[PDB]
């Protein structure tokens, strides 16, 4: 059995309902892995640090797909440490930072006004989900918003899931590190301004300029692809459930709970969350050997009908929506869940408040699904909307 199963994000792959909780798969890099897909066993793996994320990038171990970050930088990740580093990052991704909610509300409103000026149809990825995600990451890093197009150009290659090394990935990595290194010298605000303040002070002698830049580049990359991927596929969910989208547009007070259910039902994760077994361990009816690759499948857990009865139904009032695994779990639980949810709430409210009776402008089977990539994503998402308010 080959993994992944399909790049089509219109509905849960048929294969998910056919998997045993743990099954042997062949990865894109050609290695063997244990695919874990029940809620109980996804929870088990994610909450047990003997399943190691850090060790999945060790030289020689079985791989899901090729590294896209240069191996010498990957190998130096464990040395990027400091009370002030963790502090700087936690502060930058806090959605309560003064001005940030106001900035996101204005920028979302402006992007939606440009779609309305253009008229239907528009590609809501290129006119909204992408620029709204890219600009917010420029805002929290403290760099100019004109960086968004330069840095974003790397991302369709940087998050590829390739069987082989990707030459473009190194060229783009070096170009992005150079840009972020330059910003350490001229940036006074946000994550980069904070990192510049630590550089050449006590406790930070062990952090190179390259290592400071690495924090900027990887946080920009991770944040932008997670938020732009989620928001595109949250719109795909809403555009395949038009009567629910119409209901949410009329009941904006629902938006906090709606985002939890959109996260639970979301199909943007195109791979598995990798972990390396650091000991012999039992996982349900399977015996995992030390050094074996485990692939956690969030969509398996999230559509497990023993936890989420009627899992294919989009139900904004679903009581346990917030128990999903779309932000992972355990030690590596997304640190930016507060910001990802607030960003989605603001973006989706701006779209639904201004574009009445929002509809797919093409038959759902005429969407073009990105292949060979960490996220399921439609290449374009053409939409139309009715008149008036
Ligand atoms: C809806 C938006 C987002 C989604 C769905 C999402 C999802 C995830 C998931 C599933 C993980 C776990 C990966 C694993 O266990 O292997 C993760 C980790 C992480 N996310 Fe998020 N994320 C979102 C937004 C963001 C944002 C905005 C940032 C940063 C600005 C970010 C930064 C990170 C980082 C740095 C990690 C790694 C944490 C670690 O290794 O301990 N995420 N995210």
């Amino acid at each position: 059995l080959d993994f992944p199963f399909t790049w089509d994000g219109t509905h849960l792959p048929a294969q998910i309902g056919e998997l045993a909780p743990v099954v042997k798969v062949r990865t894109i890099a050609g290695a063997e892995a244990w695919l874990v897909s029940s809620y109980e066993l996804v929870k088990q793996v994610l909450e047990d640090d003997r399943f190691s994320l850090k060790n999945t990038s060790d030289p020689g171990v079985p791989r899901q797909y090729a590294l896209t970050i240069p191996p010498e930088v990957v190998n130096n990740m464990g040395n990027i440490t400091g009370a002030g580093l963790r502090k700087a990052v936690m502060k930058a991704i806090n959605p309560k930072a003064p001005g940030l909610q106001e900035w996101m509300e204005e920028h979302a409103a402006e992007l939606v006004e440009r779609m309305l000026k253009h008229g239907a149809p528009v590609d809501i990825r290129s006119m909204f989900t992408d620029p709204f995600s890219e600009a917010m990451h420029c805002q929290i890093l403290g760099i100019p918003h004109e960086a968004a197009p330069l840095l974003s150009e790397s991302l369709p290659i940087a998050f590829m899931n390739s069987p082989r090394e990707i030459p473009a990935a190194r060229l783009n990595w070096d170009r992005d590190i150079a840009y972020m290194t330059a910003r350490l010298d001229d940036t006074e605000q946000g994550l980069i301004g904070d990192l510049a303040k630590l550089r050449g002070t006590e406790g930070y002698e062990h952090v190179s300029d390259e290592m400071f830049a690495t924090v900027g580049v990887t946080l920009f990359g991770a944040g932008v692809i997670s938020t732009a991927g989620f928001l595109a596929m949250a719109l795909v969910t809403l555009l395949t459930h038009p009567e629910e989208a119409d209901h949410l547009a009329d009941h904006p007070e629902l938006m906090p709970q709606a985002v939890d259910e959109l996260l639970r039902i979301n199909l943007s994760i195109g791979d598995g969350l990798p972990r390396l077994a650091m000991e012999d361990m039992t996982l349900g009816e399977v015996e995992v050997k030390k050094g074996e690759l485990v692939l956690v499948l969030p969509e398996g857990a999230n559509f497990d009908p023993s936890v989420f009865p009627d899992p294919h139904r989009l139900d904004f009032t679903r009581a346990n929506s917030s128990a999903h695994f779309s932000f992972g779990g355990g030690s590596h639980y997304c640190p930016a869940t507060a910001l990802g949810k607030k960003h989605a709430e603001i973006g989706l409210r701006a779209v639904l408040a201004a574009m009445p009776r929002l509809r797919l402008a093409v038959p759902v089977e005429q969407l073009v699904w990105r292949t060979g990539f960490m996220k399921r994503l439609p290449e374009r998402l053409p939409v139309m909307w009715g008149s008036g308010l």
